[PDB]
């Protein structure tokens, strides 16, 4: 895990790091899920495998959690399903907060931005509600959902800036590949 940037946004310490989110030292990590919480690939698969030892098992656990937390088999942008991090608890990660970003498919609009904005703010508000002090996020929608990485990072930063809370003290954005981390770093530098 390599930290590439650190700054304060109010009382929150914000970090950009390059690495695997399942190894980040945060109490909650966020999953870039689909609305059905079927963890087929990308960071959802990585998280599901790291937590349960089998992604399929974590998918079932997630669906059960969603059914009881929401009373249905899908979530809307901004809604957050919470599941225990299981095997990751030994490294201090207690929860996975599943969020669902929009499917951009190479496009960008205010409607897509608003959906992604909700997908980033929702987990921050859930952390606040639960009294969770540290949370880490992946670049929601920047993978197979095809949202431009720069736009994803700018949207994440807007959510962190607008968030109001007292319990959340540390937020991190964890980027996986080297090329992408460089793009994110430039966004952090020009935004702050
Ligand atoms: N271990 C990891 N740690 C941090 N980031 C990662 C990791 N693995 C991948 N990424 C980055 O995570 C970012 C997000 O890529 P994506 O995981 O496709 O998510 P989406 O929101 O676009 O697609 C959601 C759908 O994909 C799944 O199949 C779900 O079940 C959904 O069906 C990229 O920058 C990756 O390089």
């Amino acid at each position: 895990m390599e930290v590439l940037f650190e700054a304060k946004v109010g009382d929150i310490t914000l970090k950009l790091a390059q690495g695997d989110i399942t190894q980040y030292p945060a109490k909650a990590i966020v999953n870039a899920a689909n609305k059905r919480l079927e963890h087929g690939g990308g960071v959802a698969y990585a998280i599901a495998k790291a937590c349960a030892g089998d992604a399929g098992l974590y998918t079932e656990i997630s669906k059960k959690a969603m059914r009881e937390q929401f009373g249905r088999d899908y979530i809307d942008h901004g809604e957050v399903v919470v599941t225990p991090a299981m095997n990751l608890e030994e490294r201090g990660i207690k929860y996975v907060f599943h969020t669902v970003g929009p499917i951009c498919s190479g496009m960008w609009s205010e409607e897509l931005k608003e959906k992604l904005y909700k997908a980033f703010l929702g987990p921050l508000e859930k952390a606040e509600e639960m009294g969770v002090e540290s949370i880490a996020f992946p670049a929601v929608s920047a993978g197979i959902y095809g949202c431009d990485l720069e736009k994803v990072v700018e949207t994440f930063l807007e959510a962190v800036k607008n968030f109001k809370g007292s319990a959340v003290k540390e937020v991190a954005l964890v980027i996986y590949d080297r090329k992408s981390a460089e793009v994110a770093l430039k966004v952090f530098e020009r935004s702050l």
